[PDB]
């Protein structure tokens, strides 16, 4: 089976786990646990980081037969090619690439404040940035079924993930964008996704690592 | 003709400018100038930022007919798909996706230090992290003619750009890695590339924007 290596949190592997369940992949998780504060012991991962035959050792990683991958986006793309979840036309391909890279910039905007020791002083300023972020995503989606067009694509998993994270931090953030509320519902009720979610191996939380000031659980 | 919008520096646009040149694309640059300290006035861009039809307005952007793109990586892939500059085997596509994402993370590691007011204090530690980064690139390349196989790829433009920046910062950083030196010469030897590098267009500098501690001139 395939091995998904990541920390015992949601973070960067969540859209991957989401994809791995929708696609019917057989896979298992190599969970790395992090030591409690203050030292946040990473030695469980650091001890085998350079022992896995990874070109650029990192988390998350994925092993599939002869293929050993890092970089979360590269893994998503790998799973997508094996299981018909890329864009076909040039129009979808452009939308995929722009949204894939944009999701990561949007995720890091948010990660950078929650992981900041000064999160509480920076929290009101970031909360007022969120309406325009979400509005970009609502205008991009428009009247489409999925973000790339008619068909489910791997970027939809990225989009659901980053939107989920923002709406956990700010439960009212999608309220003036009904088309994104309908997107999240439609995604959560695919069927392999509903089954995964209302199952025990669905990792609700923590959203982030232990040293984060929010969503560390 | 295609329109490439960026600041009047090297920055994130550099690999796009090379690929545009190498593919013989018909292109013009919309160059935005930024004010001097202390304001670093951005009005030349903010004047138009939201009036260009961009889904996620940003720099660099590319306007090609009806297609209006942002995200430097999406722009590179858009150009590559027009000229078959992407991998064809599943092994090549894996090497492309991993290196594309790795090159941005490595670029960002460097950009963060140079733009940090505390640059001088951070410089010693960052210098000692460079040998390990280059070793990983060196062993990834191996004896291959290019990073993805025997066929030039857009990710080669990214790897040249990021490696060029690190060797501009630390001139001895490729010394103990001969295969990376051969990669850089062979890349510069490309006829359309050398001709672009030999004309007073070539913005090898400034690496970064005016407010950077290093590479601002
Ligand atoms: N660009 C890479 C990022 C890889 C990465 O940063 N992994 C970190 C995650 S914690 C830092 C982190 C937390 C949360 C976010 N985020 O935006 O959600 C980003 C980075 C790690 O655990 N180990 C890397 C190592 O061995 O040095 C990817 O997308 O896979
Ligand atoms: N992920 C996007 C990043 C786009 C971006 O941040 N552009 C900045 C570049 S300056 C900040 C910057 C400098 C250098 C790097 N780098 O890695 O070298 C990254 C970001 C800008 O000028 N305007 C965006 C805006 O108007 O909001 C991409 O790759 O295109
Ligand atoms: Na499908
Ligand atoms: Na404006
Ligand atoms: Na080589």
């Amino acid at each position: 089976p395939m091995i998904l290596g990541y920390w015992d949190i949601r973070g960067l592997a969540h859209a991957i786990r989401l994809l791995l369940e929708y696609t019917g992949s057989d896979y298992e998780e190599k969970i790395y646990s992090m030591g409690d504060a203050p030292d946040y012991d990473r030695s469980q991962w650091l001890s085998e980081k350079f022992k896995l035959g990874l070109d650029f050792p990192n988390l998350p990683y994925l092993i599939d037969g002869a293929h050993r991958l890092t970089q979360s986006n590269a893994i998503l793309r790998y799973i997508a090619r094996k299981h018909n979840l890329c864009g076909e036309t040039e129009e979808e391909k452009i939308r995929v690439d722009v949204l894939e890279n944009q999701a990561m910039d949007t995720r890091l905007d948010f990660a950078r404040v929650c992981y900041n020791p000064d999160f509480e002083k920076l929290k009101p300023g970031f909360l007022k940035e969120i309406p325009e972020k979400m509005k970009l995503f609502s205008e991009f989606l428009g009247k489409r079924t999925w973000f790339a067009g008619d068909k489910l694509n791997y970027v939809d998993f990225l989009a659901y993930d980053v939107l989920d994270v923002y709406r956990i931090f700010e439960p009212k953030c999608l309220d003036e964008f009904p088309n994104l509320k309908d997107f999240m519902s439609r995604f959560e009720g695919l069927k392999k996704i509903s089954a995964y979610m209302k199952s025990s191996r669905f990792l609700r939380s923590p959203l982030f690592l232990k040293m984060a000031m929010w969503g560390n659980k």
